DNA sequence: GCTAATATATG
DNA sequence: GCATATATTAGC
């Protein structure tokens, strides 16, 4: 898992114009508060619980998807929420 | 480790 | 005003 994962998520949130809640759900099937804590702590991927490392690689796996597919998934989750 | 709930912040 | 959003933490 890249040490850059944390800025790649923040850049992706800025770029997509998306909530922590929507990204957290589609990217790694977790809640808004967990992503908020994950982004604040920026814990060294090598120094991370397997639980947390699975989340980061779930996020990295999601972020390596085509921008077009990510943006479509974000829209489904919005209309599925709204 | 994480969730849902709650206290603040934004436009 | 307000909903929507995030930072925070009590509780499972």
């Amino acid at each position: 898992v890249s040490s850059e994962i944390y800025q790649w998520v923040r850049d992706e949130l800025k770029r997509a114009g998306i909530s922590q809640a929507v990204f957290a759900r589609v990217a790694f099937n977790r809640t808004q508060g967990l992503l908020s804590e994950i982004l604040r702590k920026e814990e060294d991927p090598k120094t991370a619980s397997q639980s947390l490392l699975v989340n980061l690689r779930a996020m990295q796996n999601f972020l390596q998807l085509p921008e077009a597919e990510r943006d479509r998934i974000y829209q489904d989750e919005r209309e599925r929420s709204l």
